[PDB]
């Protein structure tokens, strides 16, 4: 099941629902991440998605499903009114709100006849007033803003409608804002963030099929030299990697063996754990943005706002700690577009496939998820099958793997497509 892979596991109600009213057995990860995140945690979202497939549900399943309101702000007029009339042919509640339709809808939004309400900025950025009616009298369980990167001067596509959106935070301060893009830009993911003044803001980014990254899992002998050697050239009398490089490890004490090694060939690196400062952690982040060090020996607390364009390999010296894990981390790898590699280093000895740590755990659903994990993040690893395929069946929606199609069962796809 897709559900033995979720966290926390959808409870019967919330699977009958989305059959019921979406017509779908499963949430994908992200669409799940997104949803819990609104339903439980009342979190704001940035949810970069490539295309529209899979993009609807992440907005307009949480009102549905506690059966509230959800408010849809989007200049994308037409495709408002399709998804508007699919909600409709669905026996879900829905309408678009304008200054033309108000006279007709307006009545029965304020008396709470209606899960899902669409509005320009236009009119949002007009009746903030309304909205607040609507979060006293009924409760909104989101705000979504699509084509967000609008708010953004610095984008492709800016609208001075979306200006006044700044505003929803400040009206409603305890309703989630899911904000939605097709653009990557890490940048314009920061104006976003800024402009819709969300607080500690959810990140997810699916859609793409990322040819440039390469996909690769050997055996490692243990010995870290022997294990590494293929990924240096020997240049100047000094040793180095292609180019910027970052080496996941599963512990602390693995990314100081790992530096400690390639220290002995004078190769420019640094390393990168919780134990450290924040200053020296800051030294060595701003040293690879400036490409002064070309590695970072990391743990999992190196990652998230890097949003360094050229990182060449990602390798995971060790079997990740999950699929998930493994997800974020080696999508940091070549975000300029430009060829990267992506090679695990694992054996079955890593303590991330080490099962005796979860028949610790006593709390049985927690156990049993991550087990579940453990064996998929196994089973991945022991594959002969396409490691692309592995990746985007579990993360991406169905249509990723038909535009994926071309890169996959070529040479730059994966070790197993190399035959
Ligand atoms: C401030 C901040 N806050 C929180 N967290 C982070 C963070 O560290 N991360 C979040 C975002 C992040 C990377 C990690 O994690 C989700 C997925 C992962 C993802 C990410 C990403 O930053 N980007 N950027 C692209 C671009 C696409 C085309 O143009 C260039 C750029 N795509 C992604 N993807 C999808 C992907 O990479 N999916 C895939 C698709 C195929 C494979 C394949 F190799 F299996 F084929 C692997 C992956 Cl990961 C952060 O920085
Ligand atoms: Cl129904
Ligand atoms: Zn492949």
């Amino acid at each position: 099941d897709d559900k033995d892979f979720l966290w926390p596991a959808p409870n019967e109600e919330q699977v009958t629902c989305l059959k019921m009213y979406f017509g779908h057995s499963s949430f994908k990860p992200v669409q799940w991440k997104v949803i819990h995140s609104v339903l439980e945690e009342r979190r704001d979202n940035v949810a970069v998605m490539a295309t529209g497939y899979g993009k609807s549900l992440c907005f307009q399943y949480p009102p549905v499903y506690v059966g509230k309101i959800g408010l849809v702000i989007s200049p994308l007029i037409s495709l408002m009114e399709d998804q508007v009339l699919q909600l409709k042919m669905s026996n879900i509640p829905a309408c678009f709100l304008g200054s033309a339709q108000s006279e007709n809808v307006l009545t029965d939004i304020k008396l709470g006849k209606y899960r899902i309400v669409y509005v320009t900025p236009e009119y949002c950025s007009g009746n903030m007033g309304l909205l607040q009616q609507l979060e006293a009298d009924i409760g909104i369980t989101l705000i979504a803003v699509d084509e967000a990167h609008c708010i953004s001067e610095w984008g492709h596509d800016f609208r001075d409608s979306f200006r006044k959106l700044g505003s929803l935070k400040t009206a409603l301060p305890m309703v989630p804002i899911v904000a939605l893009t097709a653009t990557a830009s890490s940048s314009i993911r920061e104006d976003i963030v800024r402009c819709l003044n969300l607080r500690n803001p959810q990140i997810t980014c699916t859609g793409f099929d990322r040819p440039n990254l390469y996909l690769e899992v050997r055996r490692k002998t243990g010995n870290i030299l022997q294990d590494l050697q293929p990924f240096l050239v020997k240049t100047s009398s000094h040793w180095e990697f292609e180019g910027p490089t970052i080496i996941y490890c599963p512990s602390r004490k693995m990314t100081q063996q790992v530096t400690g090694e390639l220290r002995k060939l004078n190769l420019s690196c640094g390393t990168y754990h919780a134990g450290m400062s924040f200053s020296t952690r800051k030294d060595i982040h701003h040293r690879f943005v400036r490409d002064e060090i070309q590695c970072v020996i990391a743990t999992i607390a190196f990652g998230m706002g890097i949003n360094k364009a050229d990182i060449r390999q990602v390798i995971h010296y060790g079997a990740p700690k999950d699929m998930e894990s493994y997800y974020q981390e080696i999508g940091r790898a070549g975000r300029d577009g430009l060829q990267s590699s992506c090679h695990v280093l694992w054996a079955p000895a890593d303590i991330n496939l080490n099962r005796h740590l979860l028949t610790e755990i006593r709390n049985e659903k927690f156990r049993l998820y991550k087990l579940k994990m453990m064996a998929k993040m196994e089973k991945y690893l022991h594959s002969s099958r396409c490691r692309r395929q592995i990746i985007l069946s579990h993360f991406e929606d169905k249509q990723v793997q038909k535009a994926s199609l071309g890169i996959m069962g070529t040479e730059k796809c994966c070790d197993n497509c190399r035959s």
